[PDB]
């Protein structure tokens, strides 16, 4: 059979997580014994700063990195990692389905890659072993992020030190104090058992976790015409199942955490909320220049 390999860096019961296996499940239902999937979590296969390597030389098929892993390839999905652009994940439905949100699926057809569709996560909480109330309580703290410069820029104007990990790295990276705190959607913080080492969440919902499915175009191209049709539509049906579930799985893992008796729960008045984006706000214009200001203004209208 024609071998689908889906790598990722997520735990199995996390929205990612389970798109891959429903992934697997329906294709090996509907093309039997004609492609076969295998899925390999948590960094099994490669892991951060790897799969991009993996997937363009054919030793991957289908990966689905958050979207603020992609500066090296493409400018423009660093608009998902604008503090504060989208108030909910409807807004960010909204721009995602839009005709710009859509030809951003084909940003990276320069690289000889092609999006399938975008995955949500959820909303990013803070976390520290200090209570993150207003922005000054960030002040000189280490906080990891991911690997771009606008999440990089997002804790430097709170005069935090953001530190660039992969994920498989940052349970350790806490436990060892390398870094001290982090941004994470709650099923991240429970599924890689940062709540243990992380003594308070602030439920801030500052910033977006989504990610882009995608494929090597020469592979998806290259496969027969109608097993593509029936892949094609088959993740079509994988995205409705992860997009409709994940909120959901997120108030989940919440509460998963506090039942496990290791952290507090900061919430936030709408005031504070309103401190912290008068305080990250500032960031957008750094990158106005690389995302295009009229493609960010079309966000702004998704809300
Ligand atoms: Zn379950
Ligand atoms: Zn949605
Ligand atoms: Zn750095
Ligand atoms: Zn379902
Ligand atoms: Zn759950």
């Amino acid at each position: 059979p024609i071998v689908i390999k889906f790598s990722h860096v997520v735990a199995e019961h996390t929205p990612k997580g389970q798109g891959a296996l429903l992934f697997k499940k329906l294709v090996e239902e509907r093309l039997p014994g004609k492609v076969k999937v295998e899925v390999y979590p948590n960094s099994s296969l490669f892991g951060d700063g790897k799969e991009m390597e993996a997937l363009l030389l054919g030793d991957v098929q289908i990966i689905a990195p958050s979207l603020a892993k992609f500066e090296q390839y493409t400018k423009k999905l660093q608009i998902f990692d604008l503090p504060f652009l989208f108030d909910n994940i409807q807004a960010v439905d909204r721009f995602q389905q839009s005709p710009q949100g859509k030809e951003l699926l084909t940003s990276m057809q320069d690289k000889g890659i092609t999006g399938l569709g975008y995955w949500h996560n959820g909303m990013k909480q803070l976390s520290a072993n200090k209570p993150l109330r207003e922005p000054k309580d960030a002040r000189g703290l280490k906080f990891r992020v991911q690997a771009s410069k606008v999440l990089e820029e997002q804790f430097k104007a709170v005069r935090a030190n953001p530190r660039k990990m992969s994920f498989a790295e940052v349970y350790q990276g806490l436990q060892t104090g390398v870094v001290n705190g982090t941004e994470n959607p709650w099923s991240n913080i429970y599924s890689q058992k940062m709540h243990e080492v992380q003594k308070y969440i602030t439920e801030s919902d500052h910033g977006v976790l989504d990610y882009m499915v995608i494929t090597n175009t020469k592979f998806w191209n290259g496969l027969p015409e109608d097993v593509r049709g029936v892949l094609a539509k088959t993740m079509d049906e994988v995205t409705v199942e992860v997009n409709k579930q994940a909120e959901a799985l997120n108030q989940g893992d919440k509460q998963r955490i506090v039942e496990a008796k290791t952290s507090e729960i900061i919430e936030l008045t709408p005031e504070q909320r309103a401190e912290w984006r008068k305080a990250m706000q500032p960031v957008w214009k750094k990158f106005e220049g690389e995302i295009g200001a009229d493609l960010i203004k079309a966000a702004e209208a998704a809300n």
